[PDB]
């Protein structure tokens, strides 16, 4: 009959469209999301350490963890000739259960592929969800947008008001191309092929020398991953396609088993360098892939969509809620960018590692020349830095924000402006990462004076804010300076240990008004 009425309309139910929904649930914004329930792509089971924080924040992060992936199961990084065949180098990476609990970080990466993942995040999002629903077409006006979505249940079509509109419709996104954004390849275009395989005893065979994921040193084709997505049976075989041999017949070359293997599906998948030119057209956004699409070699990709939704999300709703200055929307580009950007590159430098390492003649060699050639490998492959691909602090928390809206200052975690606030607990429950995520929220070390000036400046603004005082010094010390200013996002805004003269000029500054 009439429009639907919300402010952010949510167009892709993938991981970072569901990451959206729910800060934008947790900021008590309207959304809506409509996913066409009809994306081939990389199969990306692991989630950062960072992007489980964020999952913390919204109360999801322990369904993930027990999601299904088995507590048992090894979660090595193993380069092999076969999976069953001579290992060549391997990083022990402990299992979910018994393993050292992270210092740099209070939830540390998990496994979760999408099978158990997209129902999480469909609970956890509710009835805001519309699956099997198909965006028809969309038209800017003025203060909003209007598109029109086909109930692909029922065929009803139906009109949608909002104030904003964010798609998450893949790497292939239609909303970009429509949009007249181009996102030109910062690197070459490979094609492979997952092939997606059962194995029931493979597991069982393997042993203690299982691993979450194998890289293959058998041939051109055949020198990628072999991941156990739910260490149950439930396998993936990544193959490379030159330019342009069977399903059954690589898998079964890629083990060395001679066990029962089931082939589920085969399907080709581009691995793509991409960042779009630009963020946004007036009130329509883009997120994830459809901004910027990395390799996933270091699973980067998903951590960097969900880093972005998370930003855009408090921007949003400071727009919303009207405190934010006209120019901060303008911000989730000119900070994410940048970001997405500099993982493009590093995901790139692990997935070169891979390319270049060129594959010896008796590497699969029985018995010693054998035993020596594959050992020369085993210390070129170190020398070469592969740990890098699995132990990446620096990507997953080391990103810092130099934009119009952060007074900056001109791997180790700091407090620095720009930078994510640092964890440390203040309680063995309760970490610092747990004050972050609201508004902006102001830490004190031992002094309070001045805060009730800021207090009100803030209050002058309409400027949600939070203010701590903390005592410890440990924490006093990691975060160096007496006061630390945290955005919405939980990175810091400013520092020092005197707050300065004119706070209105700084409010406005960090709000994006001035
Ligand atoms: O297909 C994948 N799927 C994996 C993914 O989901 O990212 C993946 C994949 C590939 C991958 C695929 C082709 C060539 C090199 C590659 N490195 C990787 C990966 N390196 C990682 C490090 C940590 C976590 C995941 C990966 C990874």
């Amino acid at each position: 009959n009439a429009p639907i009425e919300t402010d952010v309309l949510i167009l892709g139910g993938g991981p970072v469209g569901m990451a959206l929904a729910l800060d934008l649930a947790h900021r008590q914004v309207g959304h809506l999301v409509v996913d066409a329930g009809d994306i081939t792509h990389p199969k990306v089971s692991t989630i950062g350490p960072r992007s489980m924080e964020l999952f913390r924040r919204w109360g999801v992060a322990k369904q993930i963890r027990t999601a299904g992936w088995p507590g048992d199961h090894p979660l090595d990084a193993a380069w092999v000739t076969r999976v069953g065949g001579h290992e060549v180098y391997r990083i022990p990476l402990g299992t979910a259960d018994t393993r050292a609990t992270p210092e740099h970080t209070p939830e540390p990466d998990a496994i979760c592929p999408a099978h158990w993942l997209a129902p999480l995040l469909a609970e956890a999002v509710g009835e805001r969800l519309r699956t099997r629903s198909r965006l028809d077409s969309f038209e800017q006006r003025d203060d909003h947008v209007r598109a029109t979505i086909t109930d692909l249940r029922t065929g009803a079509t139906r009109a949608v008001h909002a104030r904003y509109l964010v798609a998450c419709d893949g790497a292939s996104s239609p909303t970009r191309k429509a949009l007249g954004i181009d996102a030109p390849p910062r690197h070459r275009t490979q094609v492979f092929r997952n092939i997606l395989f059962r194995a029931p005893e493979l597991r069982s065979l393997l042993g203690e020398r299982a691993a979450l994921v194998f890289f293959l040193m058998l041939s051109s084709s055949l020198r990628f991953p072999l991941r156990s997505l739910d260490g149950r049976g439930l396998y993936n075989l990544v193959v490379g396609v030159d330019d342009a041999m069977d399903s059954f017949e690589l898998v079964r070359r890629a083990v060395a088993f001679d066990t029962e293997i089931e082939v589920l599906s085969d399907s080709e998948w581009h691995l793509t360098h991409r960042v779009a030119d630009s963020f946004s057209a007036g009130r329509v956004f883009l997120t994830g892939d459809a901004a910027h699409t990395l390799s996933p070699s270091g699973g980067f990709g998903m951590n960097t969509g969900i880093g972005s939704a998370a930003d855009l999300g408090w921007k949003l709703a400071a727009t919303l809620r009207g405190w934010a200055g006209p120019g901060l929307l303008a911000t989730y580009e000119e900070e994410r960018r940048p970001v997405a950007i500099t993982s493009l590159e590093e995901a790139n430098v692990n997935l070169r590692r891979t390319m270049d390492r060129e594959l010896p003649p008796g590497l699969h060699d029985d018995g010693p020349r054998g035993e020596r050639i594959r050992a020369a490998v085993a210390e070129k492959l170190e020398r070469s830095g592969a740990r890098r691909e699995f132990d990446a602090p620096g990507i997953h928390f080391g990103h810092t924000y130099r934009s119009s809206i952060v007074c900056g200052e001109p791997w180790r975690p700091s407090a620095r402006p720009g930078a994510r606030a640092p964890h440390a607990w203040l309680t063995p429950t309760t970490s610092t990462l747990d004050l972050f995520g609201r508004g902006f929220v102001l830490l004190s070390f031992g002094t309070t004076d001045g805060v009730e000036a800021v207090t009100r400046a803030f209050a002058d603004r309409h400027v949600p804010l939070e203010t701590v005082t903390c005592h410890a010094p440990e924490i006093h010390a990691l975060y160096e300076r007496a006061h630390v200013l945290v955005r919405p996002d939980g990175h810091v805004a400013w520092r020092g240990d005197h707050l300065p003269a004119e706070l209105g000029g700084l409010v406005d500054k960090v709000r994006g008004a001035a």
